[PDB]
């Protein structure tokens, strides 16, 4: 009876094994647009991936994951918020049943059909693990999808998915250029947050792209085909994989744009 998003072991539930849950600096928040601080102090993301290697896609139970070598500064994210090169280890997304529902973060209490989150770590912790364990470990770029005209950069992706169906399932998946699911601008919001999912450690510099990107109906349709069970095992699309907004506390969003 491990964690999960459904009603038995779903969100609401996550708190008895991850009492974190109900902590100081939880995530996702709903982006008040307008109470946001612009912060002329905040500098341009610098998002260098012309060197990414991508090298295997994961089913893992609750999402696919598309796994980058790390063991190098081959992709990386600098600037912004951030002090210090925080390096690409996985990219995934949640999504939603439906169109009107998935995404995790919300902006004015709106919802996208999905949000992809690139996840990088502090090299300066010399590996994930260590990361997670502090409170400047990660920083994920997230990035909402809409629906509407198809993003071509995202195929490549959409079409293994009937390779790693179930839980467990990997694929061999690389040259995979994560530049091509990047909107045109940069401009972001940043808060200091947390996993959203178990453990829900405190350990992420949030950055979060104001535009998002358009995928089409048939795309996320076919994040909506896999499973969060095991081969063999009874089918249970995987769909609604999002943590609701949490309270946002004693924090303040920042703005990077007027
Ligand atoms: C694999 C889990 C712990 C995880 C790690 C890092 C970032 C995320 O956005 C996310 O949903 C999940
Ligand atoms: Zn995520």
């Amino acid at each position: 009876h491990h964690w999960g998003y459904g009603k038995h072991n779903g969100p609401e539930h996550w708190h008895k094994d991850f009492p974190i849950a109900k902590g100081e600096r939880q995530s996702p928040v709903d982006i008040d647009t307008h109470t946001a601080k612009y912060d002329p102090s905040l500098k341009p993301l610098s998002v260098s991936y012309d060197q990414a290697t991508s090298l295997r896609i994961l089913n893992n139970g609750h999402a696919f994951n598309v796994e980058f070598d790390d063991s190098q500064d081959k992709a990386v994210l600098k600037g912004g918020p951030l002090d210090g090169t925080y390096r690409l280890i996985q990219f995934h997304f949640h999504w939603g049943s439906l169109d009107g529902q998935g995404s995790e973060h919300t902006v004015d209490k709106k919802k996208y059909a999905a949000e992809l989150h690139l996840v990088h770590w502090n090299t300066k912790y010399g590996d994930f693990g260590k990361a997670v364990q502090q409170p400047d470990g990660l920083a994920v770029l997230g990035i909402f999808l809409k629906v509407g005209s198809a993003k071509p950069g995202l195929q490549k992706v959409v079409d293994v998915l009937d390779s790693i169906k179930t839980k467990g399932k990997s694929a061999d998946f690389t040259n995979f250029d994560p530049r091509g699911l990047l909107p045109e601008s940069l401009d972001y919001w940043t808060y200091p947050g947390s996993l959203t999912t178990p453990p829900l450690l405190e350990c992420v510099t949030w950055i979060v792209l104001k535009e998002p990107i358009s995928v089409s109906s048939e795309q996320v349709l076919k994040f909506r085909k896999l499973n969060f069970n095991g081969e063999g095992e009874p089918e249970e699309l995987m769909v609604d994989n999002w943590r609701p907004a949490q309270p946002l506390k004693n924090r303040q969003i920042k703005a990077s744009f007027k």
